[PDB]
């Protein structure tokens, strides 16, 4: 029962967002880490930006699990060639926090990463890193998360694409009937990525959730996340 | 490997498009049945507008389905209360030529509509009738179908938004990995539709196909279906 529209970050924000770790605005642009006045991405950073009304998921009683859509676009200033780490799309209990930046994406402990009972978020993520001591694809890639580092589905992720200095958009659906969730991710340029798989939401995740999108750097100051709009939509 | 945009259609159009039966352009849009000079919808007509390059769906050989996202808009300019039938996207030979009007959505013929083996069609239709002697669900709704008159997966299309008398955005994804088609349709009213299920591109439809877009009328001429604009992508 909850949807918004943010065609850009101009307007006030926060009454309807929740900044968390170094995110904040940035000329009508959400950016989710933060930069030198000389604008080189900081290291070892994380922020989210979680929309501040709650989003009922499913409803024990009545059951069911709802059918949400999202979108939002994003652009990948890069300049040299370690980019790292990316964005994600997620849920969590409305009370959540950021974690751990680097490969963590700032929604995941270094500790409890691939321990589903200890983790409450189900996330889409947007991979650049390329660390073969992680758990793999390895590549740089698209993936679904479900209360775990490591992904159920994965789709590789181009670099000339990643590279293009182009803007991205990412749609994200869920079918809470059929139980499937899609990622769709677009570039001008034509390429597009589609990635869908099974997660239940109501086994993941508490009734209740927040729904937001986060980044973080690891070593690397190659690369900076720009969302430039996110709208979304919700029914149970 | 094939991709188009179509903002509008006021450009020539026939070289990319293949009109047929009543489908022509209407005003930078596409319209795919007839009307009166008086504007009023003609009766039992059918339509259908396909990309003049065919599509590469599966390869025998190299063994792999393609994935491809679709986006259109439409207006539903209904007047009466027999809103029917509407349209539907759909996959076909390259060859293939259109059917019945009526529920058929010149997709089907009347005799052969239940029955897959004699049939080369792919499609998701919005449907606007509401005839109880047909195949059910028996109300308006959006539906995966293949090669039958008889949905897969079926959700249903609150008349609020049929009758809103606003632009739809229907958005169409295929993970040839996952085998998993998903609709998503979207009115500016904030209210979306998300519908998601299995199909086998394989084994319903050639290696080559049409990608296309038909409408239909049937008895009531309350109804006039037109698309403002069409997108295509497709990898393999
Ligand atoms: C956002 O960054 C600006 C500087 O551009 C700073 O003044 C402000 O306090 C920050 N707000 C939040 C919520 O981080
Ligand atoms: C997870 O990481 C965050 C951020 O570093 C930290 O504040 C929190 O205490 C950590 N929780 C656990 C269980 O390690
Ligand atoms: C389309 O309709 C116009 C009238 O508006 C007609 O002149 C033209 O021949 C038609 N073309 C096709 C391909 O149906
Ligand atoms: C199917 O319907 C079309 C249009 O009415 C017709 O031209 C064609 O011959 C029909 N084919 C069969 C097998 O009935």
């Amino acid at each position: 029962s909850v949807s918004f529209t943010f065609p850009n970050f101009w307007s006030d924000v926060e009454d309807s967002i929740i900044f968390q770790g170094d995110a904040n605005t940035t000329a009508g642009t959400l950016q989710l880490c933060k930069t030198n006045q000389y604008g080189t991405p900081l290291q070892w950073s994380a922020g989210r930006a979680l929309y501040s009304d709650p989003v009922q998921l499913w409803d024990n009683k009545t059951e069911s699990v709802a059918s949400f859509y999202t979108e939002f676009t994003f652009f990948l200033k890069i300049t040299g060639n370690g980019p790292a780490d990316g964005l994600a799309f997620f849920l969590a209990p409305p009370d959540s926090d950021v974690k751990d930046a680097g490969e963590y994406l700032g929604l995941f402990n270094k500790s409890t990463a691939t321990q589903p009972s200890k983790n409450q978020v189900v996330a889409v993520e947007f991979d650049t890193w390329t660390n073969p001591n992680f758990p793999e694809p390895s590549y740089r890639h698209i993936g679904i998360n479900v209360n775990s580092i490591v992904s159920v589905a994965t789709k590789r992720w181009e670099d000339s694409d990643i590279f293009s200095g182009k803007i991205a958009t990412a749609r994200i659906s869920y079918d809470g009937s059929a139980e499937i969730l899609t990622v769709v991710l677009s570039y001008p340029d034509g390429s597009d990525y589609i990635l869908s798989h099974s997660v239940d939401m109501r086994q993941n995740l508490p009734e209740s959730v927040r729904v937001g999108i986060s980044a973080s750097t690891g070593n690397n100051q190659f690369l900076t996340v720009y969302i430039l709009s996110w709208r979304f939509s919700s029914n149970l």
